């Protein structure tokens, strides 16, 4: 349904889609609620996004961060974008990792279980 | 000159200031060209920025990242925002760390030396 690098995400796991971005649940979160926010348009590097895709990528990231920090009971969030091969980018598509954080906080999901974290998450988005 | 948490940055070390954001050189970069991009307005948490401050924080971060990746010869960039106490936020002011990255890449500056990286950097900004 949704394009992410050279993988096709099923909407079942996509919990937000805006005018220019989309958000998905992780097949292997680093921590609970580890979600990703990407631009719909498939570009590998951050300097490739027109300015609007940027305002829309990060406005959406603000929103999502708040939801997962709430739903997953964290008290802080970590945002991180590995921009390019020497920075960690495996899948070649701009993407921000949003991880909720817990006091002294510090794998493989089933298409249906991820499908469950997704529906849970859609609820906070009006 | 510029407010960052409860420290007052001298413009000598500020190399970019937009309509709503500013960028500074690090008194102790983790790697060369480790710069920070913050909202002018002093808020501690990312959900506190109105939407425009967000579009302006991250459009500016796009620009800056490109400059430091160039000037400092990296081939990738790492962007990371420690949003809140349980995520690493020491100084309590929204801020994105932009670090240039190098193939297998992997402290205290003088007000005047930082003042030098700054002037160097201002040059790429028209």
């Amino acid at each position: 349904s949704f394009r992410f690098g050279q993988h096709l995400i099923k909407p079942s796991v996509v919990f937000l889609k805006t005018e220019l971005s989309f958000a998905l649940v992780n097949r292997k979160p680093v921590v609970p609620g580890h979600v990703l926010v990407c631009p719909l348009r498939p570009v590998e590097r951050f300097h490739d996004l027109r300015p609007d895709e940027v305002a829309d990528l990060f406005q959406t990231t603000q929103r999502v961060g708040t939801v997962v920090e709430k739903h997953f009971h964290g008290t802080s969030l970590t945002f991180s974008m590995q921009d390019g091969p020497e920075a960690g980018q495996t899948v070649k598509h701009v993407h921000v990792h949003v991880l909720p954080r817990k006091a002294g906080d510090f794998s493989w999901r089933s298409e249906e279980e991820m499908a469950a974290e997704a529906a849970a998450l859609r609820v906070y988005f009006q």
